[PDB]
């Protein structure tokens, strides 16, 4: 699908482009091959030239007599010469330099040429704007480029969205436009870092750029802090109430229970009625949760691992439901799953709180990543030792698989059982295995340490569980911006865009 | 409140200060904005022209034909130019720098032009000089500058610190100004820099600076070990006393005890007399205490932790007292509970002994921070786990929450107890139960730890316990200076400032 | 045996040299000292010439009118002039960048002279081509520099290995020789870095030029995947007929067992005929790996350390069939032997699956090389303080040294014992030795655990385990390329050399 | 007791001092001040010159019309100006560089203007070369600069220690002087290296000057090796011994034992005879040795740790034997306690084993740092919370002291013990005060081990047991050189001074 103009943008001999444009050959048409091993740029001269170090042969393509390159262009994924000039982006100083510097170029250029039009709110076929993949893609420096942009030159001010309203001698303060940042109300930037699955390379170090670290303090010290602390309170009263009715369960047999006159009972069923309504609530709560952001099953236990206990315990009460409406005796065992997993689950709300813990975070690294492995292995060490213990013994209590692995379990742990250590030949071989089993465990066990502690010397040594706590509580004064005013348009329209007034202390370079 | 020349000065137009000045205008005045979002200067033409890199236009306002600037002003709180320099300042290299080039230049040049007055002195309404305020507000590099300044220039060479008695090929001997430095008797700096909450950024570099450490060293060795071993030896003394006065309690009969005549009988009273008088001193010393450092209630915990248990034993004392003149037999109680935490307190002496430790600073990031946070989940946990098991429960013993409690308790720390795992339905339901509480409390008992060495690895690879422990038992041949002579005043006086000689082994710069 | 050429090229009198020469002296000979304290470098002109700064005096001597020196030369060793400048290699910046600079002169000019001659298949005595000497003897940066060598000039680039098949912007396509390196089928680069005893200085650095860890991936990715999957099922599956076949051993006596007419009878028979052919087949597997590997007795147990226990448990295997033909009730134990070993070394393939653990090799720091030494020193502990206690015992139970053994082994680990602490005189001289022993020997422990953490810190903060198994597993659609051209010999035939496809995206240096 | 030409040499007005000279006032003569607060040069012109930076007036002063100085000359601690030199070194780069230079161009001048004169050999009044107060006060730099020294000047080569005996192309073979290192039979640098107490600055770092390790490993593969291993193998025979002829004790009563006639007999009272002259030998052994070393009380157990316990043990043998003639039964209460304590120290020999372990240096952190603080702090709280305790107990078993303290000792280590917590009043009290107990005491260890691992990690990331075990041994084929010839003296004498060959493969600067 390669063209004579494309060759010859790859090969630069812009010579040869001027005098293929001088014919007036063509300036759009579009590459298709399924090669474009492979590269991808647009499959358009404008953005093959605007990615690979073109700004003369690009200034020439976007105007000229014979053919002028439309800018707006859009391509079979709508890819944008902007939106493919953030596509290549590849996160390195040298390349990070350039496509920001010709993303600046660009966007001067076609704006002077058209100004009219705005490039920015140009948006691809899945409906996202180039800031929006910047985001998506975990592109930080096009990002970072982006989100502090100024322009100082008159015709075309408006584009910048980092300003000055005042300066005074050694503080100065500086607004930040928010459009598309807070809330986009459809992809915004914030909502994009957080939900996206966690393979992008640099979800963290994203959330730091100047603004958004500020927005999110704002918002948390605005409002999220006492919707947390509420919500805390409320969970804490509902588990109260749920405790003291599971208490109080009658013992008379078979339920439904039958209402007996007398203050007593009414407050039971109130608290039982409270109890079922909450579990309820919150088995709804996850499975529109689920619907709504759609994880990756790769991600449910990594990432919110919480939600899903939550569920679960909700599952266990509508099942006590279920059972008690039956006429069976084993909703109350149920119930009691439900009610521990309830208090197990309070510790959600230990973030939010810095003096609980600052580096909780071993919580991930350990209660699955080897508490898991460790139960696996050790479960086959129990398994193959206790079939060949039982093998060995002759008779007596011990000649079945569940009596012995109970014993070898109890040698384990300290334990201990009453000794039958005894009673049977080959008593060496026996005391050898026991040994061997023994000494194993505790060898992989030492090792599981080991190894955490050896990682969180340096994981503490090298390196935003709040800039997710407060994005999921404001979705369970929202506005963080006042429509300031920043000159106008081409035209001659007051704009409006959102500020965020910010003020830093400097004291250099005045 | 702004006027003209406050403008002039921030936009350093020295052509247009020159002629609003040449009218004769005004010098002083001052400003008085709210706004004075905001920045403070000292709301003045003088301390504003300081404050933002004037040398020039202060040097005209110090003097000029037709209004010479006063340098004595003091603002509404007193904000002498001096004293606005030392608030400015933000410990930063280049700040650092500039500041205290500043302040060498002004104090030189109110010097000259007024050699009788000295600025120094001057201090604010809330009674305090520039160095004070220094070393109050955290200011490491004003402070650093001031403690060893020196000027190499006749006519103002009195203002110097530092100076040169003799000098010998390679060493040479120094001599610095204690004045307002080891007994100021007001705000001395070694005290702000100990009393001050622990908020101050760097309350610990401040006590490093050249002076500073070697007056410390040279007062502990001079006379504090000394105070601190009969300390710690009459420390002993009572408490062995105690313990045998409290070991021969009679056990007759709600007290008072009648006196028999007997040596025994004699010595038991003599021995309660001086415990009881023991106990009453530590009362009145943690209560003065408290009232005269009138410590935050956040700094009670983490700071003078000591001093709290020291108190609350002398209130278990004065309680057994009490209950001892009552008629009450719970004396012994409060006797043996106030006997016990004294045991324990004796701690406190373990500093002042290298020996014992060097990096006993874990005790703060575990007695409390770790300690209490496990305490408080486990307990949560205990609870939960404990009332949905007795709700599990059918009848007999732990149908009890405090029975389950106490067992549950039990099975966790290895103790174990006589199996209860039986006679009741839902076996496998209790045991997974069981398990469930044994496992989670356990692993969070791995994490605190796991915590702990993750921080205390690089807390001991990134960087003070005397410099309290000095201080402290001092204020339980204290002078450490001699009255040195270094010339003479502007006038021709023999000037006296308590030098500290101190000498200084160098091998190059000859 | 040195010669006046040999002392002209070390004094590099070039004038001396061809004086030497324009008689016509010699160019080849050898030297033979003891010597040649001592210091190698090919007993010749020619590689003396060449292993010390000179590339004026080996132009003249490679060719010249009175007697042109034969580059073909091999000596004693046979150590052609290019064998051995990769013998005189030393890994160190300057060397290397010399050493491969000689290297690079001298091939292309004996190509230039002698065109049709291909030095680089020439071998030494040994068989091996300097290539494989550079890999077996450790020498990195001749490996490097040849495993990616490139000549741009006309008449030699037959002799480059690395070519450039298509360059596009920014993405260019480089081909890699793997001719001697995948299958060379006499000693691969990949089979002798990777048989080498564990002495060579850089066995795991040379493993990460460039095309060797892509050539590992590749194979893995084709095959070694699914083979080493289908080891680990067929491995789970024999071990499960194992376990069943051994559970239902019959307790009649003294076997052989006579075949009863029955289904199980028939499967029983049918699982013990399997296991005893996949035991044999695993001694038979390890005999000739042994046979064909011949690995030094140090590297059985710090390297291979888990064929070893395979072959034991083959052995073990085997001694259970000897002794059921035999007529004993041994049989049983070996068989249980055997079956808990194997299930122990199921733990083989916890490699090949990275969720299982990255950090592994504390294994190898820990199972021997801190377990075996703490073993050792606790049972000398052992002995000597049991053989004092029972020599301190009087009569009874404890005057033998096993009971006293077994006690004393039981109070350390908190099984306790019944207290024997008393009945005999000395009792305050026991509890002393029992003291002491139990301290000194958990103090022991205590000190292993802190040098493994000590260790491991920094063995994870200073720094191949598939490189390994992906070989072992081939060697348990194995080709790894394709036969490109890359042009034509200094005569004109088609040159095949199985290129590499290896494709880099780069955005600098256009 | 400065005289004007001492202030001459410090202003260094050499125009003033050639008058003074001139006249030709005096050239020596001595400052004896109580200064001479103060200052070190060695009391005369001439050293005073040497020492700050005086080239010019060194010369003059050597040599002159009027008054030569004599260099020899010494001083009241015989102080020479080498050795002064040597006195007044800092270790700093620059004053390290500085007197180097110096005292390479003070002993040349000397040497020519005096060749017959050996400055060298010149030792002050307490009997030291001042090479050898260089190794005993810790002067690296000093001692670095004249273990390497070498001369490029006819007519003085004589005072150069390291030669070229040959150089061959990159290899090239160095002599070193090994007069006064290895064997100088006085105060070889190698023993007060070693011998010197344990403050010396850098005693490790002065064992790794070029000519010293390889020396001591050249002594080691010697004979070293063999002589540890024959004290091993005769150590170990000798505890065989001593266990087996303890075993055997007759069971009779009240020693000496009468001899039957027997082979049993015959054999026990040869063993008890070797035994206790073993016993006897290392009790000398150990009394000669602390006689010849004489070292610190502090350094007996921070140093030389297991003497002591060598010597400890022969008294315990000692006693026995005292105790076996004077007709008592506490021989065996002796002789076991000597027994254990010889299986304890077999420890010794762990070293001399790189395999046992190499970072083996924890011991001396914790057997004594950690373990006797914690016992210390634990022995007072099991003190003081058990009287309490025993106050708090009414009647009973537990109303004394002894009974409380054993069981709260009980309870603390797990070993539990029958529930006493019950029967009495004041239940909780006493709950809660063995709850404080038994934390307390955990908290306690729980610090000394997090301090060990953080203490532990950069002690090994941060940074010779070897160089002292040889240095023992040899002292328990020993000349590490072999009189090589390195030409002549000013005279025309062959010299010969010890060399030590040494030959270091370079492959740069040729
Ligand atoms: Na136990």
């Amino acid at each position: 699908g390669q063209t004579a103009l494309h060759i010859a943008i790859e090969r630069r001999n812009m010579t040869l482009v001027t005098l293929l444009v001088e014919n007036g050959a063509d300036v759009q048409a579009a590459a298709n091959g399924d090669f474009f091993p492979g590269f991808y740029f647009g499959e358009l001269p404008l953005s093959l030239a605007a990615c690979t170090n073109q700004l003369a042969i690009v200034k020439f393509l976007l105007q000229n007599s014979w053919q002028p390159a439309d800018i707006s262009a859009r391509d079979s994924v709508g890819n944008t010469v902007l939106h493919a000039l953030v596509e290549v982006a590849d996160n390195t100083v040298d390349n990070t330099k350039f496509v920001t510097s010709m993303y600046n170029e660009i966007l001067i250029l076609g704006a002077k040429l058209h100004p009219t039009l705005k490039l920015e709110e140009i948006t691809n076929r899945k409906g996202l704007t180039p800031l929006a993949l910047a985001a998506s893609s975990g592109k930080i420096g096009v990002l970072a480029y982006i989100l502090q942009r100024e322009i100082h030159e008159p015709e075309c001010r408006h584009l910048s969205r980092k300003f000055t309203e005042w300066a005074y001698g050694p503080v100065h303060s500086s607004l930040y436009d928010l459009s598309c940042i807070d809330t986009c109300e459809k992809n915004s930037v914030l909502e994009v870092i957080a939900y996206s699955s966690s393979e992008t390379p640099n979800r963290h170090d994203m959330l730091l750029v100047e603004p958004l670290n500020r927005l999110l303090q704002d918002k948390w010290d605005r409002f999220v802090k006492r919707i947390f602390y509420f919500n805390f309170f409320v969970y804490c009263l509902y588990m109260i109430i749920f405790t003291a009715a599971a208490y109080y369960r009658p013992v008379e047999g078979l339920p439904p229970y039958k209402l007996k006159n007398t203050v007593g009972d009414y407050f039971r069923v109130t608290g039982e009625i409270l109890s079922v309504s909450g579990g309820v609530y919150f088995f709804f709560r996850g499975i529109q949760y689920f619907l709504q952001r759609r994880p990756s099953l790769k991600s449910l236990f990594v990432d919110s691992y919480s939600e899903i206990l939550f569920f679960v315990q909700s599952l266990f009460m509508l099942v006590s439901v279920v059972l008690y409406f039956s006429q069976r005796k084993e909703y109350v065992a149920s119930m009691v799953f439900s009610l521990a997993m309830g208090w197990t689950n309070m510790l959600y709300y230990t973030r939010g709180f810095q003096q609980m813990g600052i580096y909780a975070v071993m919580i991930e690294k350990m209660i699955l990543r080897d508490l898991c492995r460790f139960m696996f292995v050790y479960l086959v060490f129990l398994f193959g030792f206790s079939t060949a213990v039982v093998t060995l013994i002759e008779d007596g209590k011990y000649n079945s698989l569940y009596s012995t692995c109970l014993e070898l379990f109890k040698f384990t742990i300290g334990m201990g059982d009453l000794e039958f250590t005894e009673n049977y030949d080959f008593k060496a071989v026996f005391i050898i295995l026991l040994l061997a089993y023994v000494i194993l465990t505790y060898i992989l066990l030492l090792n599981m340490l080991i190894a955490l502690m050896g990682e969180t010397v340096n994981k503490i040594a090298q390196e935003l569980q709040r800039a997710i706590t407060i994005l999921d509580t404001e979705k369970s004064a929202f506005r963080s911006g006042k429509l300031l005013q920043v000159g106008f348009t081409p035209d001659g329209k007051d704009d409006y865009r959102w500020c965020f007034r910010v003020d830093e202390v400097n004291w250099t370079t005045w």
